[PDB]
C-alpha cells in the first residue's frame, strides 16, 4: 500500500513523466510534417499510445494515492481530463501539453499568480457582457440590415464590435462604409470605442497595486 | 404614502427590479433574431410594453420617497430618463429603448461601486483632455486647408478633418491608409502626420501613469 | 514704461486676450469653410488681421515691460513667435492657426499641464537618443537589402525610417510589408520580427521607467 | 605596459567614438547609391582603415584585462561585432553592426541597457510559458486549417508567423481570422479566447515590470 505512495511522489516518476511530455510534444511537433508522417507515421501512431497508456496509469495511481483529495487539486484534477480527451478516438488530444504546465511546481504558481488577477476584475469584465449585450442588439437591428456580415447576427454584431474595440479596421473597414448609408454612425462607435478604452486603463492601474 | 415606502425600500422590490431587467433583456435578445419574432414577435412587443408599463411605477414612487434628494443622486436620476425613451412610442427610440436593460447596473451596490471608482479620473484628466480636443481643434483646421482640396472624402470637412485624424490617433490604417497616398501628391505629409502622433500617443500614455501614481 | 506697466499685469487684460482667441479660433474654424469666405471673407479675413494688430501691440507692451527678463519665460517667448510666423503675408498662412495655441499660454492651468509632462522629457532623453541609433542602423542594412526591389518601401535611407516607424507602430507591419517581402526574401522574418520585440519590449519598460 | 597607459586616457575612451560617429555617417553614405558614385573608391577605404584600427582597440584591452575581459558583456560584445565585420552579401551588411560600439564606450547607456536588461529575468517564467502556449497553439491550427489556408497556416513555421501577427493585431480579423469563417465558421473558438490569453499574458507581463523596477 504506502509502498506506492513512495513511488508515486519520488523525484524519479515525476521526472519521468516530464520526460515523456517533453518527448510527446516533440512527437506531436512532427506529426505536422506530411514528409515525417510518411516515413514514420507508423512508428509515431503506436509511440503516442504508449505515453497516453503511460499517462493513464500516473492518473490512476495519483487518483488512489490522493483518493478524494485528488478531485480539488486543479493541476491534478485538470491533468484528469486532458487525459480523457486523448482518450476519446483528434485535435484536442494535443491539450496534454499542458501538463508540463502542471507537473513543473514552478509554472503552476505563474498560472496562479495570474489568475489571481481574474477575481479582482470579474466585476468589470461582467459589465462588458451587458454592455455588449444591449448594442450588439442594438447594431444588428440597426446596420445589421444592410451590412449582414457583419452584423447579421446578434452574434455577429460580437464580432465586429469586439474587433472594433482591438482598433483592427475599425474605421476603413467597418465605420467608413457604415458612413456611407448612416452618415451619423461616428456618434454611435467613436465614444464606444472610448467608453470601451476607458475601461482598460484604469484596470491595467488598477492591477499594478 | 409610508405603507408603499416599506414596498419600495423592500429587499423584494429591490430584488424584483433586476428580475424584469433580465427578462426584457432576454426578451429584447430575442427582439433581434428575426426568425424568433415571428411566431412570438406579437407576444413579444407587447411584454416589452408591460415592461415599460411597470417601469412607470418604480420612479413614481420612489421620488415621492426622496423628492428633491431624488434629482440630485446621479444613479436615481439616470434611471428616470431611460423610461422617458422608452415611453415615446423616427423609430429610432424604439430602437434607444433597449437602453433600460442598462438600469440591472444601478440596481446593484456591487455595480456603482464599479462606475464610481473610475469616474474619479476624469477629473485628475480633465485638465488633459480639454487640452486634446483643443489640440485636435487646431491641427483638424490645418488639414483642411491642406490637403482638404484633393482629398474630400478623408479631410474635406472639419467633421471629416476630426474622424480621419482620430483614426490617425487610434493607428487604424494611419500609414498605409492615410498618410501615403497623401505623400504621392504631397511628399511632406510626414511632417505634419509623424509628429502629430507624437504628442498625441504621449498624452495618452502621461495620462495613464498620471493615473498610475493616484 | 510705468503708464503702460499697469495695463500689461492687469487681470483685465489677461481676461480680453483670451476673448480674441477663443473669438479668433472659432473665427479660424469657419475660414476652412470655403462658401462663408465668399459671401463673409471681407470681415473674416480682416478680423484676422485687426487680431494680428492687437497682439502684435500686447507683445510690444509685454516685452518693454518685462525687457530681458521676457526672453526666458517659454510660456512667453512661444507666443511672440507665433505672431512673428502670423505676421508673413501659402504654407505659413496655415501655419498661422498655431496663434490658436496661446489659449495654452495665456492660462495658467495649461502651462503646468505642459510643462509637468515636458518634465518627462529630460528622464528619457536617455532613452530616446539609443532607438535612433537602433533605427538609423537598421534603414542602412534594409535600404541596401530589399531597397533594390522595394523603392517604395527602402529605396531610400528616409524611406527605410518611415517603413520601420510604421512597422514600429504595428500599422500593416505583416501583411503590408512583411508577407509580401517574404515572398521574394524569405527570411524577412528573420529581419523583422526581432525589430518587432526589441522596439516592443522598450516602450513597455518606459512605461514602467515613468510609473 | 607603455601601451596600456593610453587606453583608459579620457582622450583614448572619447577617441573611439570619433571613428564610430564618422564611420557610422560614411556608412550613411554607402547607403545611399547617390553618393556612393562619385565617392565610392573615396568611401569604401575609409572602412577598411577603421576596421583595421578598430581591431587594435579590443588587441590592446585584452591584454591589458586578460581572463577579467571575456566577463564584461560589453567587452564581450564588441569582439563579435568585429570578427563578424572580418569575413569577407548578408555579412557585408551585418558589417553595419559596428556601429554599436558606441555603446561601450558611454556609461550613460549601459545603465539604460542594464537597468531594463535586469527586468528581463524576472519574466522568463512567463516568456516561457508563452513560447509553449504558442507552440501548442500553433499545432492546434496547422492541422485544422492548413488544408485550405496553407500559405497562413500550411507549415508550423508559417503558423507562427500568422499567430504572432495576430498577437499584435494587426489584420488579424479581416486579413486572417474572417476568411477562415467562411470555410471553417467555429475559428472564432480558436481565436477569440488565444487573442485573450496572449493580451491578458502581456498586461501581467507589466505588472511584473512595475513592480520589478
Ligand atoms: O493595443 C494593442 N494594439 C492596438 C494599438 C497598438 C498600436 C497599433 C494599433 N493600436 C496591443 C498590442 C500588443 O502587441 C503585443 C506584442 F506583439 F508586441 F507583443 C499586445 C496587446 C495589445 O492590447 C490589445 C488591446 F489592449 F487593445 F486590447
Amino acid at each position: 500500500y504506502l509502498r506506492i505512495t513512495n513511488i508515486v511522489e519520488s523525484s524519479f516518476f515525476t521526472k519521468f513523466i516530464i520526460y515523456l511530455i517533453v518527448l510527446n510534444g516533440i512527437t506531436m511537433g512532427l506529426e505536422t510534417s506530411k514528409t515525417f508522417m510518411q516515413s514514420f507515421g507508423v512508428y509515431t501512431t503506436l509511440f503516442n499510445q504508449i505515453v497516453i497508456t503511460i499517462f493513464t496509469i500516473e492518473i490512476i495511481l495519483r487518483i488512489y494515492v490522493h483518493r478524494i483529495s485528488f478531485f480539488k487539486d486543479p493541476w491534478s484534477l485538470f491533468d484528469f481530463f486532458v487525459v480523457a480527451i486523448s482518450l476519446v478516438p483528434r485535435v484536442l488530444r494535443v491539450l496534454r501539453l499542458f501538463r508540463l504546465v502542471t507537473a513543473v511546481p514552478q509554472m503552476r504558481k505563474i498560472v496562479s499568480a495570474l489568475i489571481s488577477v481574474i477575481p479582482g476584475m470579474l466585476s468589470v469584465i461582467a459589465l462588458m457582457t451587458l454592455f455588449f449585450y444591449i448594442f450588439a442588439i442594438m447594431a444588428t437591428q440597426l446596420f445589421g440590415e444592410r451590412f449582414p456580415e457583419w452584423f447579421g447576427t446578434l452574434g455577429e454584431s460580437f464580432y465586429t464590435l469586439f474587433q472594433v474595440m482591438t482598433l483592427e479596421s475599425w474605421s476603413m473597414g467597418i465605420v467608413r462604409p457604415l458612413m456611407e448609408v448612416y452618415p451619423y454612425a461616428w456618434v454611435f462607435f467613436i465614444p464606444f470605442i472610448f467608453v470601451v478604452t476607458f475601461v482598460m486603463i484604469n484596470l491595467v492601474v488598477a492591477i499594478c497595486v
